[PDB]
């Protein structure tokens, strides 16, 4: 809870939020903050609200990074990408968070 | 130094559109083919209508890449990003012709 | 190669150097400068010399990350990975050019 | 599910080889079924598989059990053979 925890940040860029994706993102969050405490932190970017990428941000196709993630995580990302159709892409960066 | 005679692909990833972004993108296409004799090829990707990015797609921040593009292009890209609020990011790819 | 400046760094992690890989890397460095003038920087990490990865460093698979690169870049990366067999993997990230 | 700790090393040395064996035994006696050890010598198999990833030791190191974090420092800082690692949640 600070002074700033260093960890990888899994960033999901979504096209809006639906009842389903909200629930899925909730689950994804519990997974990372338990099964992978200190390894991965979740960061969600809604392009419907904040479309402009910051100078140091980037989006890679879901299938490109999804492959290297844990089974329970790939499942949820799969649901968000090919079932709900809200996932545009993702990124995985080491960074300091609170 | 390296290869000779290249062709470029200017990819613009947009969060939907507005009556003006459509007009502005039409203008950019016009300019690239005219003023810049088909040097670049334009590709507009609306990720709101099509969130599932191609396995080879990557979206970079407008600021990082815009700076190396023709002045008039930087101008339009700026309008789509700061005025229309539809430009998420872009990518520039190239290949060799001969 | 403007040090102490952020840009998209294409990091190539190799296991050794061969005549062909060395020439290929210099060609890669030149093309990135030619076409993207500053927007991209090449950083090669040889694990036979500097095995310990820096904190922000990560290595992803060639067949996974290489497809998002320009075809002539992909071509050189393909050679390094399947011909020369020196490429372990790579990454693409906005980072500082040379500490 | 079991965790699979992957250690990517650049070759071996009498000491690192000894440290790895120690790590293995400690995981098997203290954290059996919990953590599994897998060692990849990139010098024998340089090309990473499509689903693999090597992360810098420092990030993941801090979240492993004290004894494990210890042995990882040896491989990394003293033997200087450790490139990075990854923590798999098993298939």
């Amino acid at each position: 809870m600070s002074p700033f925890k260093k960890t990888y940040v899994l960033k999901l860029y979504v096209a809006g939020n639906t009842p389903n994706s909200v629930r899925a993102l909730k689950m994804l969050k519990n997974i990372l903050e338990q099964e992978f405490q200190g390894v991965y932190a979740l960061k969600v970017i809604d392009v419907l609200k904040n479309p402009q990428l910051a100078e140091e941000d980037k989006i890679l196709a879901t299938p490109t990074l999804a492959k290297i993630l844990p089974p329970p995580v790939r499942k949820i990302i799969g649901d968000l990408s090919d079932r709900e159709k809200v996932l545009i892409g993702l990124d995985l960066l080491y960074d300091e968070i609170r």
